């Protein structure tokens, strides 16, 4: 038995695997915060009717591409209801961070 | 089984013995002989050979699809850690934007 996955260049990912169907869009940007800090702003949108549990976290990078130590930050759970959008945010852990990346994980069934 | 998606375009799937990992970039376009050339990069993030399929879809000023007879899903082989640029030319002058789509099958 097989399923399928389709990815778009805009960040949309859909999975269709037997009775399991998900369709989520993930994006993030950094905005300037105070005292030389950045603030990550992410958007996670479901485009499918059934509730979907997922987890997310941001990671941070400096000008060289090195990962910036981010103490006490782990994967956080969300239940996205059908067609719900959620906004997620994180303050940079130190002023050397120039960029963030948002990761989202979901269980395929 | 699970999937991980990133804001920089990575999609990683792990499902029993099935494993895939790729990154799909944003599309850029440029003018070319009265048409637009679309470009995207697909990057392997696995040390093993992968194969997937891709297609470009074109849109007009209002986001209506600009029908492209004949052109559909195409195969692409990616050696471990290889980076491949894929490209398409606009079918006609009403096309102003393009999106790149990538698909694969998953199993157990």
């Amino acid at each position: 038995h097989t399923g399928g996955i389709m990815i778009s260049s805009t960040g949309e990912v859909r999975v269709d695997n037997g009775s399991f169907h998900s369709d989520v869009d993930v994006s993030a940007v950094t905005t300037q915060a105070e005292a030389g800090f950045l603030r990550a702003r992410g958007t996670i949108i479901s485009k499918s009717p059934k509730d979907q549990r997922l987890q997310y976290k941001f990671t941070w990078y400096d000008i060289n591409g090195a990962t910036v130590e981010d103490e006490g930050v782990s994967w956080k759970s969300l239940k996205l209801h059908g067609k719900q959008q959620m906004q997620v945010t994180a303050l940079s852990p130190n002023a050397t961070a120039v960029r963030c990346e948002l990761y989202v994980r979901e269980a395929i069934s």
